[PDB]
């Protein structure tokens, strides 16, 4: 059954890609080696073409994703040749040094080598590249709470802490046939944060706020024509919505909604005020300025919701399928103003894909 | 397949009916008699005891309803005797009077005769029995464009709006027998209406905004054990994003934040400025706030939400499954803010309910 899924995922994703890449002729004569390697290896190989385009289709497929118009503009650095996990830890660092590209942020992926029997051959344990600590003590908070248990597990491996609110996790992951993963400091030099600042508020920066300037994702698997790559890092910039209004605002994050009342001057004490709306509108307002001030890529959701009508469009001209998770691409603010949520979407999974998969710790 | 469906229903809904009312050792005989009833007549007739407890049930499985905590304290008027056009007018002339209540608004429903053979005895043409009509010529529109179809139909009918932008539209309705609907002016002391001002921003009655106090949905059906009440006007009091982020913000209806941003003294030239957000959360402030200083109910998206945790509770508690339309319960500006973006909402349909019905006109 296994070698059988593989077969059927492998026909047509090359089938689909060729026909993309106007290589149709080829499919026939690619399909055959496909299937013989299958035969004789259990497996197949894919060529750098169809890693790249699957890279990029599987990020077009992202239903939850209102980024999606760039699709094809992806970075795709293939890293199937590691072994080690210095070889490992230097890929990483590059991934992050040549994706921030001094602020003007370049949609990359960094792709490990796959699973074989499903067994992995490089396991990512962060949920980002760059990320902070999060602790409980005391039934006191400090960082991300959303950090905590991986922050623990790292604790666990002989990595402590500073406990500021900020504290950036190392590098951590484990190698096939080591039964712990190793972790690695990051060099500050390659990381860029923005401090949060307001355009017309002075007060703001009392708040001692900042975020990472670069979101990379590594902990899902790309999937591409049956193959598993469970350790395949990317990253896009940030919309502004998900550290203003999510990150920095959710009470089971960093819940600074009444810290900002206070500094913009309002009561944080009726609902009738909607003065958290309020709050609000301020910090997503800071979080924008901050990082144009500094010279670091991001965007906001009115933008970002006009540039996925454009891949909308785009879809219907190229004959494809649309497909959406229409909870997830409303931004958290003022979606309404927003074309999105006034029309429906499709929410069937197509491959190439992103998907979830099982933390390895907790 | 008719006398079926009805029988089918009909004991679902008096065994869950009668069970909630402790009434559960005469569901038997009630059943006898309604079985008798559908044979000989081909319907049967609520005890206004089912007619209330029906409406109630129906609000409470209502799934896009946010303010359904409340399902139990409804006002039901029975009007299953009225034969006239005078009575219906005045019955819903009634409705608009005691809902409205001086500003301190009572969730009611008037409930006239039911379809008998599919057949209506009342066909009620307005979407709310208060509502503004809307135009488009020269490409110039003026008030409601939600309103411009049914307006079109009542100007056919010998009615006139003065075109300004809120024309109340006269109640138009028809009777079984009746090639065309009558229609007849609202009595102005009638239809409380509040003008729109904000707390700290003098300029902004500027704007002359206002809207009216009672939303009064007139064009739903009622459905209870398997009795299709058509006309079945109903309201609650407004949620104040209702207005501030639809009604008077939408691009296709008043359409008003441009100018909202130009009279609290902000630029609307950058996606990046959060202008429309901004504008967004000061529009529904000053709804908040006019409807609070006219005496007239209404609620925030905060505290409603806070009130729907409630009626989840509350049917946790009674055994009850919950159903929800999670697109339509997150409220449109900062819905993170409440706890309803967090969690998911089976969306399956339960009866008794409102469904929507085909429009008589267009
Ligand atoms: C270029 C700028 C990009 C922007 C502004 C953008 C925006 C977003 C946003 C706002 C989300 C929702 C995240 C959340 O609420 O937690 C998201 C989800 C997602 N994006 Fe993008 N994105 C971009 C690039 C990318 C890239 C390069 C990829 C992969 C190649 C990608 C794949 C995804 C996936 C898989 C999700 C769903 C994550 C999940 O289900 O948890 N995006 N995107
Ligand atoms: C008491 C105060 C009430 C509040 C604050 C409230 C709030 C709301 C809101 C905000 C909506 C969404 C409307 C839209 O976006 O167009 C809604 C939908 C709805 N409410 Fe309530 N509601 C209340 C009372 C009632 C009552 C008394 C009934 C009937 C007995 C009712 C039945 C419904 C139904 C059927 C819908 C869905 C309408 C549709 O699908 O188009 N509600 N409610
Ligand atoms: C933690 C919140 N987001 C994912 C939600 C999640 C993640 C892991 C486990 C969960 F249960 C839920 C993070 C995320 C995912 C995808 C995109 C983004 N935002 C970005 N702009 C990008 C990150 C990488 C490429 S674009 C954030
Ligand atoms: C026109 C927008 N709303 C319904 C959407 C709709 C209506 C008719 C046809 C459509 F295609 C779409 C109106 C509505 C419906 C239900 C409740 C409310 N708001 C209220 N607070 C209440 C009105 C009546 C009881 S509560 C508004
Ligand atoms: C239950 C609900 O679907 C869930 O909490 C979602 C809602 N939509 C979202 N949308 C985005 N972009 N990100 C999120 O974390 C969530 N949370
Ligand atoms: C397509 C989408 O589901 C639709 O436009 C909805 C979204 N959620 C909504 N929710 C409410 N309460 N009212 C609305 O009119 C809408 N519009
Ligand atoms: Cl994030
Ligand atoms: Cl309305």
């Amino acid at each position: 059954e296994e070698k059988e899924i593989l077969w059927n995922e492998a026909k047509a994703f090359i089938a689909a890609c060729y026909q993309e890449l106007g290589k149709a002729a080829e499919v026939k004569d690619r399909l055959a080696d496909i299937k013989s390697e299958i035969d004789l290896t259990g497996s197949y190989v894919h060529t750098k073409e169809e890693l790249e385009h699957g890279a990029k289709m599987a990020w077009r497929n992202s239903n939850r994703c209102i980024g999606r118009l760039f699709w094809n503009s992806l970075n795709v650095i293939d890293r199937r040749d590691v072994r080690t996990k210095e070889e490992v830890r230097d890929a990483l660092f590059h991934h992050i040094e040549t994706a921030t590209n001094n602020g003007k942020i370049r949609p990359t992926i960094t792709i490990f080598p796959p699973e074989e029997k499903g067994e992995k051959q490089v396991e990512i344990w962060n949920h980002q590249l760059i990320r902070y600590a999060g602790y409980e003590s005391d039934g006191e908070r400090i960082g991300d709470p959303a950090s905590c248990s991986l922050t623990a597990a790292c604790e666990e491996l002989g990595w402590r802490g500073e406990r500021t609110d900020f504290d950036l996790l190392p590098l951590i992951f484990r190698m096939k046939g080591d039964e712990q993963p190793v972790w690695y400091e990051l060099p500050r030099s390659l990381v860029i944060e923005v401090p949060i600042t307001h355009p017309d508020i002075e007060a703001f920066s009392d708040l001692e706020l900042k975020w990472y300037g670069v979101p990379i994702i590594s902990d899902m698997k790309l999937e591409v024509g049956g193959i598993h790559y469970n350790a395949a890092p990317f990253n896009g910039w940030y919309m502004g919505t998900e550290i203003g209004a999510r990150n920095l605002a959710d009470e089971k994050r960093y819940d600074k909604l009444k810290k900002v009342a206070s500094v913009i001057g309002i009561a944080a004490d009726y609902n009738t005020d909607l003065w958290k709306d309020q709050a609000l509108v301020e910090l997503n307002k800071a979080v924008l300025h901050s990082y144009k001030k500094q010279g670091v890529s991001i965007v906001d959701h009115h933008t970002a919701a006009s540039q996925f009508k454009r891949f909308e469009e785009q879809a219907e001209e190229a004959g494809r399928k649309l497909t959406g998770d229409w909870t997830w691409l409303i931004p958290p603010i003022s979606p309404a103003a927003t074309h999105i949520f006034h029309r429906s979407y499709d929410n069937s999974i197509v491959k190439p894909n992103y998907f979830y998969q099982d933390k390895p710790y907790e």
